[PDB]
């Protein structure tokens, strides 16, 4: 798809699809 690692929630049009592991912290993987 088209995915982004986000600090906040996914966009309403995106689906939570996993997590990213960036410098010791997890971020939401958000995809449309």
């Amino acid at each position: 798809a088209t995915c982004y690692c986000r600090t906040g929630r996914c966009a309403t049009r995106e689906s939570l699809s996993g997590v990213c592991e960036i410098s010791g912290r997890l971020y939401r993987l958000c995809c449309r």
